[PDB]
């Protein structure tokens, strides 16, 4: 499965719109009537004004093949100082077998280049802004989190109740998606922000519709 839609909302709107058609190209962000969307690859992000007095903020990571890690990392150090964590600027993940670069956007969200090493395809040709493959992760910061792994395990997603852990961060997907779930409060790795509950809506390749509300409750739209 993939995410063909998700919709977050942020508190600078006219910066974020600058900031990513630079970054990404005009060719792959459309400016609406408060609110504009970006193009990464099969996946599409609909940035939408926030309410006074909030400023969210989100983790997302891009999908990038398995071989332009480096050249990933180059090329989004190029908009912004990359995050670090341990004084390292990048990180391995050997339970996704992958390598992480990190940024930070206008709004603070924590901008992710994943390269997965096998889950990913090799494509033998320069990377470039128009290689960004898709969402790889997002997180769903919920109030309550038994009550969202069983209404995801009800959309008929990779969910394994007896292993979700309410307190902690729990990885739930497959393949190159993973949905982040977890409780607000933990410190976001490469980070000084740590997890706090903000509306979101997510619509997916198999046309489940979930969204996130502002108290945190996750609901099944579709
Ligand atoms: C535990 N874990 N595994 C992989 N990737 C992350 C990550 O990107 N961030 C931001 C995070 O707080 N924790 C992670
Ligand atoms: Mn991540």
């Amino acid at each position: 499965a993939s995410i063909k839609q998700l919709t977050l909302y942020t508190a600078e709107l006219d910066r974020m719109l600058a900031f990513y058609t630079n970054m990404l190209g005009a060719q792959h962000v459309h400016e609406q009537a408060d609110a504009f969307t970006i193009q990464l690859g099969v996946s599409q992000i609909q940035f939408r004004a926030a309410a006074d007095g909030t400023k969210p903020f989100y983790h997302i990571a891009i999908n990038i093949a398995a071989n332009h890690f480096q050249e990933g990392k180059a090329w989004l150090s190029g908009f912004g100082e990359l995050l670090t964590e341990n004084d390292e600027d990048q990180a391995y993940f050997p339970f996704f077998n992958a390598y992480s670069c990190y940024v930070e956007d206008p709004s603070g969200n924590i901008i992710e280049l994943i390269s997965r090493q096998q889950a990913a395809p090799v494509l033998d040709k320069p990377f470039s802004a128009d290689q960004l493959l898709s969402i790889g992760e997002i997180n769903i910061t919920t109030s309550d989190v038994e009550q969202a792994a069983t209404r995801l395990k009800q959309a008929e997603l990779p969910v394994k109740l007896d292993q979700i852990e309410p307190a902690g961060l729990n990885f739930i997907g497959a393949q190159d998606l993973f949905l982040l779930l977890g409780p607000p409060g933990r410190r976001w790795l490469f980070s000084e922000r740590v997890a706090v509950i903000y509306p979101l809506q997510m619509e997916l390749d198999n046309g489940v519709s979930l969204a996130i509300t502002e108290t945190g409750e996750l609901v099944i739209l579709e």
